[PDB]
């Protein structure tokens, strides 16, 4: 696999934009206990469908989502065209099960969104479920989905077809996509080559794609080392290098990093969860992934009506009130030089270096670095010079007061470009 | 209170229909997961009360409704006006929070039944909960709904006045009501006068309904004495005099008595309780009802794209084919002088002794009964003669084959009328 | 023949006799697991480390254990035999055994072979020994590949299944070498690996070498498997768990009935093995209809006791075997020495039959008249049992009415009908 | 009031010197190894729990063991459960026969032979007595736990609190020197109006006694509020002063000497589910984290139904002791340091002298922000090397020539001027 010159300008873009919004929607929505709903209570498969029939979010809008993510400085969206459930969210042809020809809604909300993300400036991600919890030709199992009623059985190489149907389907009728994001794999892991590029058709899936749009990137949320033709690489609930969620693990390779979270607990509207993280931990959370060198992809679960959450909505305009004065110590950035710490992290720009001070106490801040002159310290609001001493060693900056909060932010000048390691 | 006589009347003529179908509807449907939901998981009510605005019951139709349960043989639907979390399905004037003004489904589904059901020949009753999750004026709170997240507080004044002003609503532009169905009052039972009268309002609540409708019959599902008012009492999920649910042991009172169950395992429609009781149970529960006095008033919980059940629908249909044989041994009938035991039951109807042979598997069965010759016994469907022996001891029939399945019936003639 | 291939012998089928003459056994579950008094599966349930479960034994001091007052506790019952666990599934061998150093005598301060101790008592008081042991194993590495249970116990190695089956084999060998006659083995668990093909096989669990070894050591020892299946050939009982034969409302049965010798095994609370938060012990009218339920259905029970880690049985439980005891002085030959009766059981009680005599039990009716659906055979005399009085009957060629002065009490109202000719079996 | 006595003042001196000791959870819940508040979780009727003592027999106690392999970690004391919640004594009491001689075949009075052994091998005895009781029908009215262990009748509270008099005599009288008694459980009445009185427990009276008595002895009581008079050392449980982490503290920090009790794995009791014993990384680090904020550490160990302590937990001893055997001087002896904890470490000090524990570092350098006592000279603690150092109005700066090592890197910092304890 060799990446195509737009396929490399499109991860450029793409470390640039740093920062976008994950949106989990199905007929999942209306039981509103999350998109693991099927599998949790072994809901049958044909008992569920019953559920599409009434599926009705009379109050979406798709100028008022993307205008709405669009305020907290997000570049792009990644919403589920199909998850687990099976049920597409899109007009295909290879299923009746779709919000189109299932439901009393009878739109296809993916294409109402393509058409206003293009319109506002907003690049369309879309997420893409390998695993199948409702076709009989998802065949023979994984670990998942044992309870859901199948009591007839197909054949694989069926499945896999209607998987690059559907892909050339999204790639063709919806104008210009940034990715696909691939999700599932790791339900045959309990097979021992239940994880290989053949078992899943990767290498055919991945050379589609690429084909019909060569600058639209792929990612896998397999949790291991990335497949030769993945584009980007996928850290679920953790910062690369971090594994407190337990879902990690792996290597950080040499591909395009990204980060995915919650708001709240959950990536589908979950009636019982709105614990939704503070402004400043979410704007934390940004800082410290761009921090180490990725993106943060972070999720809102739309309700059955069809309406963002409120609070959610509330949190992206606070974040894009912070965007308005630090954007750019965030996007057109890289990893910087000083990897995270404790007291926080930094990022890069050509000759530039921003230190975010995220949780500081003291009036002092020693830097691991040295070989490049710095020739200017500044508070990066207010422009105010920062004290400084720098020698073989390091550089030791001084504080007048207490950093604030949520992110006291510095601006070094360096003689020379800083490395990208 | 003395009922007027035209209700008494409509006593006697539900009494005589036996068999009544329930139904929960509401937006809990949506969840999918019981009514009860809202106080189960301590869901918030402003967020509750979002879902109102994705209901979209597409394939609702009252035609097909009132059909499938005409069919059964049942002769009354009872369905939830409002239910514990407080969403009208009517179009009341008395909140913003109902199934016209808050749904983009915009229909008065409580007015296409009435409808309906005038025009099929169906009886309607309402549900109307007392206890109330979500309007602050339900205070003091009760031992439920303490999770649902209110931070303002009312007058228990104005909820009553609430209450009326929805009683009126039912009881005027749904032409004839055949019963008022309460429930909730059980809430407020760890207060002292939390059951009485009194705190409940049942005094002017009971005559309103009598005076807009002298023939409407009350119920109160309190598991208690019936209140004085009241015209039918409620035994939950228990025949009259038994208590194997746990929620019964209240005496039998002289009211015409009713016992309502679930098809499934539960009230309101639940996408993991798909275990619908087969067409021989839900047969036998109607027969051992009627042989124990009782009307059984059998749920349906309808799923959020509005159909019935399926499964529903078809042990409905097929207990209208086993109604349509055998209506004439339970409606129209009374409990009858034998009372309930292990092989089976009996009904009467003037000097007329329905025998239902439920569980036996000899060829003779002793009836303990004497004081009224018996002047003939016939098998209920053939016709055929059964021989039988009569003493001061009792009566032995005597049978060609073993009982079938599931209630082998025998119409028994007697000399004198039966005693009630 | 019931099992093709296997002929029993005389011996055994004596022996058969005598265990349906019985009609009621007590069953004991007993072993290092009382000491969490949490049950005997809480070793699988818990995911206990086979390592940390074993610590366990060398703090094993029931000091109250007293084979003499347990003894005379259940013949007080009208008990004839007791079934007690050798070894259960975890694996611990509650005798002195020369496989395995993990065993009552060698890693227990208490350093006494239980099993002996009963098996001496058993004997002088007149009470038969039967013996449960487990194919399954959660603590062995050669119980291998391991079936749907033990998969959390800490095992890290693996054995060959061959070494597993000599095993059972000598500890067999050792059970009825050494504690004198044995009235039965009754074997469990082989249910684990009914996740394989083959799982539920004789060849997989090496039974006919097992049963074949059985009966060459002490030929007259009943054999009986708790499968829930058919009963293999070379079994000499069936076993039904939690229900009467032909009941399942306990969702363990559901299997044919066979012509084997029948039992019914059931807990006197809810579980097995001692569990200190289940004190609901059935009451004693409870327990005397489900002995004459079975015994209507030509079953005998195997009602358990488990064991405190003091090694006292439970007072409560010893009361309940007291009250029936006092039942039995007066309605143990009812019972005792009789078959299920013609008429099978129904609503309102069960018949057992001797000779010519049919024994009715009346449990459950109100009335005072009862149909009794038997003919052929002329109705000489019926009384009641208790009083001698006589009850009204009417016969004809449908059947037997019965008529009561008074509604039946409790808890078994029996009548005992006389007729001219052996009734059928 | 209360004014402490001269021999209680330097026992106080003598016990944050110490900083490090072992808490023992042990009784006939051990049978049952799911945690000592079993008789309480699950219900337990009071009598059918009695019956599991007949059978409580832990053949391989051997008080010289359990001495020796605590003695082996640096620990200095003992503090060891005379008598938990569910009432059972572990000692010979004359005023219960509910107690580990009279009511197991085990017969033998483990707190003698203990405390026989510490004074033997130079270790301090520290006794547990509980408050609160599950047993006792003179425990009453009840508060908000033991409602469900079958009591049917109803005794008198002074009665009670005179068992609870005559029972601390025994214990300090009949055992030698006992350097604690540690209160637990008056908590359980937190919701009555007056149940957190000292009036409603009898304080005043069990303190005076207990310092009547033997006045060195110290006086703790596991309440989580502000000590009462009469209290010689402050606890908080499962929490570094001033952290709420397991949210049972908040209260302030008092002035007396503090400890701070902690579990090896996750429970007091033996627990046979609950295998997951702290690194022994974790463990050094938190007895760190402790004396560098001025606290003791009691870290827990259950000891199995057979009588030995968890395997397990004595090889964490043993390695804890290791270590010690290095650094326990940056550690015993100290006091919280000038320098409060920071996400890279903590600081301890005696005298002039300030030891800086780098817990968290990958740095080649440390800014430590005091000022004010000329620095005089810094090394590395164990190989004695001096470390770069600039000392400024604003702070001081240390350089290392390698990243700091695990799991605790030690610089030994000599100043002009004592250091102050603020
Ligand atoms: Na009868
Ligand atoms: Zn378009
Ligand atoms: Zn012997
Ligand atoms: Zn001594």
């Amino acid at each position: 696999y060799t990446p195509s010159a737009d396929n490399l300008k499109a991860r450029e873009t793409f470390q640039d934009d740093k920062f976008g919004i994950f949106i989990h929607w199905g007929i999942y929505s209306m039981l509103a206990d999350g998109e693991w709903v099927m599998h949790n209570k072994n809901l049958n498969w044909e008992e569920y469908a019953k559920l599409a029939s009434g599926f009705y979010p009379a109050k979406f809008n798709a100028a008022e989502w993307v205008a709405a993510i669009k305020a907290s400085g997000a570049k792009y969206i990644t919403i589920t065209s199909r998850h687990h459930d099976g049920f597409s969210m899109y007009a295909t042809q290879q299923s009746d099960y779709n919000i189109v020809d299932a439901t009393p809604f009878k739109r296809d909300v993916i294409h109402e969104l393509a058409d206003e993300c293009r319109k506002q400036g907003i690049r369309l991600h879309l997420y893409y479920s390998h695993l199948d919890w409702r076709r009989d030709d998802y065949y023979p199992l994984g670990r998942t989905g044992k309870g859901t009623g199948r009591t007839t059985q197909g054949k694989w190489e069926d499945y896999c077809a209607f998987m690059n149907n559907q892909l050339t389907e999204l790639l063709t009728n919806y104008g210009l996509i940034g990715a696909i994001w691939f999700d599932g794999m790791w339900d045959k892991d309990i097979y021992p080559d239940g994880m290989t590029a053949k078992t899943w058709n990767l290498n055919e899936q991945y050379t589609l794609i690429h084909r019909l749009q060569p600058a639209c990137l792929i990612g896998n949320n397999h949790h291991i080392t990335p497949f030769a033709g993945e584009d980007i690489q996928i850290f679920e609930r953790d910062l690369p290098g971090e594994n407190k969620a337990g879902l990690s693990g792996q290597d950080i390779s040499r591909l395009p990093l990204e980060t995915c979270e919650t708001m709240n607990g959950m990536w589908g509207y979950k009636i019982t969860d709105q614990d939704y993280k503070s402004t400043k931990i979410l704007i934390q959370y940004l800082v410290k992934a761009a921090g180490k060198n990725a993106n943060l992809l972070m999720n809102v679960g739309p309700q059955p009506n069809g309406e963002l959450p409120t609070v959610a909505v509330q949190r992206l305009r606070e974040m894009g009130e912070w965007m308005k004065i630090y954007a750019p110590t965030i996007q057109g950035t890289r990893g910087g030089v000083v990897t995270p710490r404790d007291w926080g992290v930094t990022t890069q720009k050509g000759k530039t270096l921003y230190v975010h001070v995220l949780n500081l106490d003291d009036k002092a801040l020693f830097l691991p670095y040295a070989g490049n002159k710095l020739k200017s310290a500044v508070e990066y609001q207010s422009r105010k010079s920062v004290r400084f001493i720098q020698d073989r060693d390091g550089i030791l900056l001084k504080f007048t007061d207490k950093p604030h909060s949520p992110d006291y932010v510095l601006e070094l000048t360096f003689a020379n470009e800083l490395p990208l390691n």
